[PDB]
């Protein structure tokens, strides 16, 4: 019933980057995590995802009670964890609507004819408000960060995980980005979904209100609170929780 970081210890290169995180998502919740950058934040969500460069060195990831520390990227998405596929930038002729197809077999395990296809993206399209042609583009002909997080979203909503981290750092401030997001973020809000919202900028909160923000600062979390907290580090900045938490 809830995704579970506990007294995670990550390296990489015998340099120790996360310190003991603590961090719990329960499902049906959207929180926040934040921190300064070199915090560590982004190194969790690659660390989530089973990015081989990196060493647990204590700790574990539980997702609704099992640990996937020791699953692979595919076992994890198996078990819920949402995992984008991948696919080269450069390879032309291949719709969005291919693509999606592509990645929900992938999770399904199985085909999937047309009418369950077709079902499962027409209802993502109606809670984005999004036109069908979309799916007619062809996947990356812009080559651009924004079509990449539009994309991913559409598989977010048609691919259906238990839980999903995103991580929103490299958009920065890029509004239009941001709200793509949120709006597959608070589509997919209910029961039987929870999410970490990973940023530097607290600008994304206000589009997705999160029911708790992790603040993170040296590879652990030093603060929690509710939405309250993610507006107060905005207007005063990181050095000023640094010393707060003292
Ligand atoms: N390949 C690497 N080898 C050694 N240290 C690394 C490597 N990649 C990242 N780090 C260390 O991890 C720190 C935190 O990484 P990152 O998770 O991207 O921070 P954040 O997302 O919080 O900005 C970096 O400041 C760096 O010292
Ligand atoms: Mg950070
Ligand atoms: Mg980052």
């Amino acid at each position: 019933s809830q995704l579970e970081i506990r007294d995670l210890w990550a390296s990489i290169d015998g340099e120790t980057i996360l310190k003991g995180v603590n961090l719990v998502v329960p499902k049906g919740e959207v929180h926040a995590l934040m921190g300064p950058n070199g915090a560590g934040k982004s190194t969790l969500g690659k660390i989530l995802a089973g990015d081989p460069e990196y060493t647990v060195e204590r700790g574990e990831i539980l997702l609704d009670g099992e640990n996937i520390l020791e699953l692979s990227p595919d076992e994890r998405a198996r078990k819920g964890l949402f995992l984008a596929f991948q696919y080269p930038v450069e390879v032309p002729g291949v719709t969005i609507a291919n693509f999606l197809r592509l990645a929900l077999q992938a999770k399904l395990g199985r085909e999937v004819g047309v009418a369950e296809f077709w079902t499962k993206v027409k209802k993502a399209l109606e809670l984005l408000d999004w036109d069908e042609s979309y799916l007619s583009r062809y996947l990356n002909e812009g080559f651009s960060g924004g079509e990449k997080k539009r994309n991913e979203i559409l598989q977010l909503l048609v691919l259906e995980p238990t839980y999903a981290v995103l991580d929103e750092t490299d958009s920065g401030l890029d509004i239009d980005a941001l709200k793509v997001v949120a709006r597959g973020v608070n589509a997919m809000r209910g029961p039987n979904f929870g999410a970490l919202v990973i940023t530097h900028y607290q600008r994304i909160l206000n589009y997705i209100q999160p029911d708790k923000v992790h603040v993170m600062m040296d590879g652990r979390v030093v603060a929690t609170g509710g939405p309250e907290l993610a507006l107060e580090l905005e207007a005063k900045g990181y050095e000023w929780l640094k010393e707060k938490v003292k």
